[PDB]
């Protein structure tokens, strides 16, 4: 009952049936916990992952507007632009992207492998800039110069993370709950905090749907001091959009992403050799693998309301593997 | 159903109307994707481990051991469910192209095997797969290990029920959609083809099964896809006289090269559809597909299925070039 306000918002189709939730058997009995996975890599388009739920929302909304280019931004290595150029391909609309090199390599594979290479393969408009300092005034910028050539462009921030957007998680909440009723009563949800749309569709789905499961997201950019603010506006406007209220308190762990964005790490390396070695699960260097590293030393550290089961939410990733290796 | 089979995959994989690919070809085209299985980005090679790896724990194995390329996605796909069962990994790996690129040598699929960690042993040549599989299974069960051992893309007749599964998939999901005419599937290993191929003759007896080879003439592939095309059906208790179908115009200059048919195939897809193809397979067969309906080399011109059997990890390796 709570979330049918989702049905009011038009969208396309691009998963279909729920997407696999699973026990870890494997590294449960590593880490003393019973640890289930949200499946989310697995969405059918052009090797998967969290923003194909936002674009279905999204994408529905640009052709209601009568738009034929989508435009984003993100990193070179970007897995939302991967997927926005992807499903732009599928539908025959135009894709214009605005990339940046958050981290200043010139290692080839960075560069031009992995999700860059796949852009070209999508005939993705490649825009370069120095640094995504302003994205949403950059981007406007982009679609001004863009319409000027007669295309009948749409914005899409940066991680498809507006309200719009985030709906989608909003939806994967219902389909958690629905996976989980009298198979698993969870006591935590582990995800990856960066753009902010996924923590924040989750957030109010899983507040209306499983009040009492404590709601984790793991940072990939930012302190939590200035990534709070973040969540709780895309929080709040989606619960407007949805005419409810959300009175959860926001969680957020930030000891998991330094030396900063895009930058792999130690614990985060050995998060993703873990899930590989044991579950034969691909997690990232960027957000997946620093994610699961934050779950792993949050039941270390006992940083967690309980010793119950936690589920953490594969938002996906792994093709940045190929652009990370050898290195930077 | 007389085979124990594990659970890899659960729910049947999507069969799609391909309309910007169909428009442009001017005939219908769906695909099934069967790239789309769960297990570190997928494949054709899941279907067959569901027997091969349920009849490996029968025998209380405590290792797998197969053979492949560098690059070869069924070594990925083995390790993989493998490491998800607690399992060893063995395997035997070849360069079959001679190249020193990086990418090649150390990424894509091999990548992975490191990050399953796969026990490697490189040979010269994969000359007699079979003979040198059982060689190896020897040395590691004087380690102390019980090995269990895997064809070359797990295509035993076993391996192969697996494809005789994704024809139920195909059959259930055809009908009533559309009125297809023609199936085309990349044939390498021949487990793909032949398992196809017992499945739709019983259950879409009308739809002409086209294989495009991936490494071997039509004349060094047919016994191989009618061998194993037999020895399914007697396992099932089931006869199979429908004719093997090959085109070999698509894969030169050899296995594991890219070619440029193949490649603006990879790029069409893409391009059209938001589908990822691969080099070495369905790179190719797609390239196949095509120029079959600019040589008007199919039975008549209806609707055709293209099986997607995976193979996109190898985009990563095989970039910028080999
Ligand atoms: C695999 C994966 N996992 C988690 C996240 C974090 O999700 P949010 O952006 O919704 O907070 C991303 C985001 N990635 C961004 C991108 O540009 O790709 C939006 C920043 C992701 O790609
Ligand atoms: C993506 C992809 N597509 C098609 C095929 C051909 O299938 P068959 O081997 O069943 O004929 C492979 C094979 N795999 C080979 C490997 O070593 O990976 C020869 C098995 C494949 O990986």
């Amino acid at each position: 009952m709570p979330l049918h306000h989702l049905t009011r918002f038009p969208r396309l189709e691009f998963i279909g049936a729920p997407t696999p939730l699973e026990y870890l058997p494997r590294l449960s009995d590593y880490l003393g916990r019973e640890i289930y996975i949200k499946r989310d890599d697995v969405t059918p388009i052009a090797m998967g992952g969290n923003k194909l739920r936002k674009l279905e929302f999204l994408v529905a909304d640009a052709l209601r507007e009568g738009a034929d280019t989508l435009i984003t931004a993100g990193a070179i290595q970007s897995n939302h632009v991967r997927q926005t150029a992807a499903v732009a391909a599928k539908l025959g609309l135009h894709c214009v992207a605005l990339l940046e090199n958050p981290i200043g390599t010139t290692a080839e594979n960075y560069l031009t492998n992995g999700n860059r290479l796949l852009l070209d393969l999508f005939n993705t408009q490649i825009e370069m800039c120095d640094a995504l300092t302003d994205p949403d005034a950059q981007l406007q910028t982009l679609a001004t110069r863009i319409e000027a050539q007669g295309f009948r462009p749409y914005v899409i921030p940066v991680g498809g993370s507006s309200a719009l957007g985030a709906m989608g998680y909003v939806e994967s909440a219902l389909e958690i709950a629905q996976q989980c009723e009298e198979v698993v009563g969870l006591s935590s949800v582990v995800v990856a905090s960066g753009s902010a749309g996924t923590h924040a569709g989750l957030a109010v789905g899983l507040e209306h749907l499983m009040p009492d499961v404590e709601l984790i997201g793991v940072t990939v950019s930012r302190s939590v001091a200035e990534q709070k603010p973040k969540v709780i506006a895309l929080q709040q406007a989606i619960a407007g959009q949805l005419a409810l209220t959300a009175t959860a308190d926001i969680h957020l762990w930030d000891d998991y992403f330094a030396p900063g964005y895009g930058v792999p790490n130690d614990a985060g390396m050995e998060a993703v050799k873990l899930l590989a070695s044991l579950e034969g699960v691909l997690l990232d260097p960027v957000y997946t693998g620093k994610a699961m590293a934050g779950l792993i030393d949050g039941i270390s550290q006992k940083r967690f309301n309980d010793d119950g089961p936690i589920l953490f939410i594969h938002t996906g990733g792994a093709p940045a593997l190929f652009a990370y290796h050898p290195h930077v």
